[PDB]
RNA sequence: AAAUUGAAGAGUUUGAUCAUGGCUCAGAUUGAACGCUGGCGGCAGGCCUAACACAUGCAAGUCGAACGGUAACAGGAAGAA
C-alpha cells in the first residue's frame, strides 16, 4: 500500500584503537501516496540492514499532510539547521520542481505540482527534515476557518 | 473568452559529521572561429579587428512644353546631275 523511496546512502566513518570502523547510514522517505509521509533514518554495519532499520523508524512517528486535489494548498517555507525551503502550488501538470531529497519526499507524499527551491545547504538529511517541517505547519482552508471562527466562504 | 503557465541541483575541506566558504559542471544563447564529416530545399545572416591604403567598372541626373542653337543621326522642301 505505502510506497518507499531510498534517498541517499553514504558510508560514515569511526576511529578506534584497532583502526577505523566503517558504517553505513540509510535515508528513507515512506508515505500512503496522500496526506501520510515519514522518514526514516537508519545505521548498521551493512546496507540492507541499514535500509531495513530506516523503513521501521519511517513507518512510525508520520504526521498528516492537508493537502489540496493534488498540489500544496499556498506557498510555505521551512527551515531544519541549514535548509531554507520554499514552495508554492503550480497548475496541472507541470510536474515536481524539485532536487535531491526534496524531489523524493514530495514524490512519496502525493502532490503532483509542485515549485520548490533550496536554500543555504543542501544536505538531504535536513532538507527533508525542513521540507516535512513547512508540511507540517502549512495551514488548511478549513483549519484557519475554524480556528479564527469564520466561513470557509467567508476567507475564500 | 484569451493576452500567460512560474523557481531541481551535483562533485570537491574531514578518519567521519554539521555549518560557513570558494572553485568546477549539467542549461540556454552568438554577426561566431577551429577540428572531423557532409545529400536537398525554404527563410534569415555574412570585416566584430586597420575610421589602414585604394588600381578598374558602375553608385545623380533630368527637362526642347524655359532659351539661343544644330555636333551627330532621319525625314521633308528647293534643287542639281
Amino acid at each position: 500500500e505505502l510506497q518507499e523511496k531510498l534517498i541517499a546512502v553514504n558510508r560514515v566513518s569511526k576511529t578506534v584503537k584497532g583502526g577505523r570502523i566503517f558504517s553505513f547510514t540509510a535515508l528513507t522517505v515512506v508515505g500512503d501516496g496522500n496526506g501520510r509521509v515519514g522518514f526514516g533514518y537508519g545505521k548498521a554495519r551493512e546496507v540492507p540492514a541499514a535500509i531495513q532499520k530506516a523503513m521501521e523508524k519511517a513507518r512510525r512517528n508520520m504526521i498528516n499532510v492537508a493537502l489540496n486535489n493534488g498540489t500544496l494548498q499556498h506557498p510555505v517555507k521551512g527551515v531544519h539547521t541549514g535548509s531554507r525551503v520554499f514552495m508554492q502550488p503550480a497548475s496541472e501538470g507541470t510536474g515536481i520542481i524539485a532536487g535531491g531529497a526534496m524531489r523524493a519526499v514530495l514524490e512519496v507524499a502525493g502532490v503532483h505540482n509542485v515549485l520548490a527551491k533550496a536554500y543555504g545547504s543542501t544536505n538531504p538529511i535536513n532538507v527533508v527534515r525542513a521540507t516535512i517541517d513547512g508540511l507540517e505547519n502549512m495551514n488548511s482552508p478549513e483549519m484557519v476557518a475554524a480556528k479564527r471562527g469564520k466561513s470557509v466562504e467567508e476567507i475564500l
